[PDB]
């Protein structure tokens, strides 16, 4: 097929600055830091994420930067550059509100139908994206979408991404290992049911291996409180067994813009509409030196 012309960018080490760590895990450490390129005059917010060093890490690092390299969405997360120190880092963006997940847990008072709805559409902007560029995600969760403001988020974490998460894999993946676009479309849907329900564990008690009995059989997520039929019914569809029968991407992209046309006629939330998260034109809302600062987004060479 067509040759991926993405230019991987090696950044100096000596042009960025980590400032505290985000988050910790097996794979290493992920810090907040900035970026000041060349002879610019711009701080870019970045994310560096932080490989112990043994052959194997470094290749699937390399092949997670492979992928981010090669996407360029405003609802995917790109890969900005990479340092060769002797552990090896991936420099991103830095999406200051952290994971979808999190934030539906923490802000669930704040967070009102227009808020779900419009997250929904972007999701699904982002995914039909990598379908375009016939790539399958195979990890896509509320945990693996990032938050850059309240109001825009982007899907990230290409660690799996092709040419186990039992809970938020089709049934084919499970049983066959069989990944399409359409068994992404489940994974979707299973991402909707987290955001519907401000962030509950699915199938919360449930051994993972008690999972494809269950779906056989056709046990589904419930439907959540503040779905009307409506919505519930689509993340249905993207539950059914033929994959084929599932929506496409671009048709959840429909589906949801109709919704968030009229947000409160598809969900019925205590309060909404007098709920407000922040945005730009908020007072104090973008410690160090705020001159000069450029999102990434901005950011183009
Ligand atoms: C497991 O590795 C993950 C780490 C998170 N990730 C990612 N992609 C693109 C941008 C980005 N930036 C980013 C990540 C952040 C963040 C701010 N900005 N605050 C927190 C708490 N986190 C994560 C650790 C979830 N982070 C995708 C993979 F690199």
């Amino acid at each position: 097929e067509a040759p991926n012309q993405a230019l991987l960018r090696i950044l100096k080490e000596t042009e960025f600055k980590k400032i505290k760590v985000l988050g910790s895990g097996a794979f290493g450490t992920v810090y907040k830091g900035l970026w000041i390129p060349e002879g610019e005059k711009v701080k870019i917010p970045v994310a560096i994420k932080e490989l112990a060093t043994s052959p194997k890490a470094n290749k699937e690092i390399l092949d997670e930067a492979y992928v981010m390299a090669s996407v360029d969405n405003p609802h995917v997360c790109r890969l900005l550059g990479i340092c060769l120190t002797s552990t090896v880092q991936l420099i991103m963006q830095l999406m200051p509100f952290g994971c979808l997940l999190d934030y539906v847990r923490e802000h669930k008072d704040n967070i009102g139908s227009q808020y779900l709805l419009n997250w929904c559409v972007q999701i699904a902007k982002g995914m039909n994206y990598l379908e375009d560029r016939r790539l399958v995600h195979r990890d896509l969760a509320a945990r693996n979408v990032l938050v850059k403001t309240p109001q825009h988020v982007k899907i990230t974490d290409f660690g799996r991404a092709k040419l186990v998460p039992i809970k938020w894999m089709a049934l084919e993946s499970i049983l066959h290992r069989i990944y399409t676009h359409q068994s992404d479309v489940w994974s979707y849907g299973v991402t909707v049911w987290e955001l519907m329900t401000f962030g509950s564990k699915p199938y919360d008690g449930i051994p993972a291996s008690e999972i494809s009995s269950i779906l056989e059989k056709g046990e589904r997520l419930p439907q959540p409180p503040i779905c009307t039929i409506d919505v519930y019914m689509i993340m249905v569809k993207c539950w059914m067994i033929d994959a084929d029968s599932r929506p496409k991407f671009r048709e959840l992209i429909i589906e949801f813009s109709k919704m968030a046309r009229d947000p409160q006629r598809y969900l019925v939330i205590q309060g909404d509409e007098r709920m407000h998260l922040p945005s730009p034109t908020d007072s104090n809302f973008y410690e160090e030196d705020m001159d000069d600062v450029v999102d990434a987004d901005e950011y183009l060479i």
